[PDB]
């Protein structure tokens, strides 16, 4: 019927549709165009998806599930799983040599879910937000995945669709989707495209060569665990030790203070993508005392200096591996929420000797945008 | 002979001017009171830092900023104080200090950028002066009075040039140092070992130095009979073994080599250090650093057994100088009446266990906080000079 395009992202997902000549990115029933890729199990037996799952994360660390994409379609033995496991606050147990996620569901009950079951529940949220908008049922979808995903990861993403009641007609590589979003599907000779994708917890760089609807991912690279969250973390550290210094108080063991801080740091960072200062204020922050500081853009870039510079290495590396030089790159496509950071943009611009990157698509929505275009072609 | 405090000028302080930390105490109201600093810490890092912006930092704030400001953060000044340039100790040390040490008038001087385009050159005793000034001020905030006189401790092996240079450092700081006393003697005094003829072994293992001293006491007369040790072995080395294990392990679990990233290394060091301290009173320590390297996190458990294994050879080698002081002082291990263990690293259970086994089960002395014992003893002598 009407096929949806879904960006099923690490930290956020996005659903779009092609209806009456254009791509419509669909707002969820809480008013947002992207939805958190979170699922929570409450004590009272209630299953929450999205924003509701995420606002309930501090109070429910063990049964708020996220980052399912990091596990999806992998075996227990994957070195990547072996590391990730140590940092997830929910239980992951080995079963049939695959990661399974184990949560309490209330009434004394435990369940284990395959990562793809958890992703399934995210897809069910996207499905329902699509159907509400379209006024009708949705059964088919184009879902994107990272370019370095192997068959078992792709198949597992397809299985998620099925668990969710979607037929995932096509799986499309995220950089190709971003490429399609910017009209690089237009038939206009051979082009070498660098897609620089920077989300909340992951950095992917992809060199794609395009040739009249023939897309090839030549080389891929990145930092599997570098993202927007890390930039929040540099700033958190700065402020926690500044708070100690002024008030004598250390807040690190107080999960309530810490996460109120994280929440305001997150708001501050976002704002510092289009202002040079943001006031971080919290009332009754710690033992009755308030918190007030202004963060400058200068201080934000200073505290993240090297994380920002180190995004250049995977770029140089993908040009080496595809036997190209920076002069060979015809479009630079910047996608992922964190590419809104002017310094990131500036460091990329500078790297390519003044070339401006393509413009006119929303970086938070680009991958879903591309998927939706192809959904509309597939029909 | 006797010092009389007034209403404006307070009692005599005892100071442990140590290699990596210092501690100041006082005898007041019949007890030794070990004075906490403005940070709430009962020991203070023996560190001075000179920021770009012209601020001189001392203690914890100097140390807090050692990675970002390596060339202008000074420490280990005790390693150079009262020594000639030609001293083989100095020639070795300067190779390893991250701040500049030039020769002036045949003596080592420390040269730092003091802000505003200027450099200054400080004698090691000027740097210890600054540490002593922080200790002075800590005392004065506690006493609500000025502090003008002190008893300061030094290693048994210090010579006259080294003792004089410690006295001069007090002098630069405004402290009349009434008495210099040996650290192990100070440690003996804190355990009451001054109140027939006893033989005392003092095992002092700090952050960077290991000092063993054999001491006789006869009717309140102390004599340092033999001294030995490893002048560069201390708790910092035990961190170094654990650091190496994790840099290696991290490379092979994740591919990532972090060795030349000083921010990551410093971050690991802080957590290894905290871990170590915790393994002196529990059997496992978590080491968790968020965004350790290129956004990737770090998470590992260090067990006490793993900690002992990594340092096995280092711990056992602390027995060789204990044997040498016995040989050199012509005593058998059975001639030792008292074992005193002091220094923060003697909190390590395996170190306690090795010393105890070396003396066929003999228990060490116990009533005093091992990183405060040197100060405590100094503080007690401070009291006898002030009339209590
Ligand atoms: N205005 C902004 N400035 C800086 N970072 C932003 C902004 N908006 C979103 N981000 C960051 O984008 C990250 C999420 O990227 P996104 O692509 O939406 O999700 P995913 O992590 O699933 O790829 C978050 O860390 C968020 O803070
Ligand atoms: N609980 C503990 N367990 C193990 N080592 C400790 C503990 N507390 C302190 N230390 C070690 O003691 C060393 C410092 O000893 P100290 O006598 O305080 O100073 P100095 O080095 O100036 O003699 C440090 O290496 C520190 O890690
Ligand atoms: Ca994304
Ligand atoms: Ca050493
Ligand atoms: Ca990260
Ligand atoms: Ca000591």
């Amino acid at each position: 019927g009407t096929v949806v395009g879904i960006d099923l992202g690490t930290t956020y997902s996005c659903v779009g549709v092609f209806k009456n000549g254009r791509v419509e990115i669909i707002a969820n029933d809480q008013g947002n165009r992207i939805t958190p890729s979170y699922v929570a199990f409450t004590p009272e037996g209630e299953r929450l998806i999205g924003d509701a799952a995420k606002n309930q994360l501090t109070s429910n660390p063990e049964n708020t599930v996220f980052d399912a994409k990091r596990l999806i379609g992998r075996t227990w033995n994957d070195p990547s799983v072996q590391q990730d496991i140590k940092f997830l606050p929910f239980k992951v147990v080995e079963k049939k040599t695959k990661p399974y996620i184990q949560v309490d569901i209330g009434g004394g009950q435990t369940k284990t879910f395959a990562p793809e079951e958890i992703s399934a529940m995210v897809l069910t949220k996207m499905k329902e937000t699509a159907e509400a908008y379209l006024g009708k049922k949705v059964t088919h979808a184009v879902v994107t995945v990272p370019a370095y995903f192997n068959d078992a990861q792709r198949q597992a993403t397809k299985d998620a669709g099925t668990i969710a009641g979607l037929n995932v007609m096509r799986i499309i590589n995220e950089p190709t989707a971003a490429a399609i979003a910017y009209g690089l599907d237009k038939r206009e000779g051979e082009k070498n495209i660098l897609v620089f994708d920077l989300g909340g917890g992951t950095f992917d760089v992809s060199l794609l060569t395009i040739d009249n609807g023939v897309f090839e991912v030549v080389a891929t690279n990145g930092d599997t665990h570098l993202g927007g969250e890390d930039f929040d973390q540099r700033v958190m550290e700065h402020f926690i030790k500044l708070y100690k210094k002024k008030t004598g108080k250390d807040v690190r063991k107080d999960n309530r203070a810490v996460q109120k801080l994280r929440r305001e740091v997150e708001k501050a960072k976002r704002a510092l993508s289009s202002q040079h200062q943001a006031r971080i204020e919290i009332e009754s922050f710690y033992e009755g005392e308030d918190f007030s500081e202004t963060l400058t853009r200068a201080k934000f870039e200073e505290l993240n200096m090297d994380l920002f510079r180190s995004t250049m290495k995977p770029v140089q590396k993908v040009l080496e591996d595809s036997d190209l030089k920076k002069s060979d790159i015809d479009e630079i496509v910047l996608v992922g929420g964190s590419t809104r950071i002017p310094k990131i943009q500036q460091l990329v611009k500078e790297f390519f000797n003044g070339k401006e990157p393509s413009r006119g698509i929303n970086p938070d929505e680009a991958v879903a945008y591309g998927a939706a275009v192809q959904a509309g072609v597939l029909s």
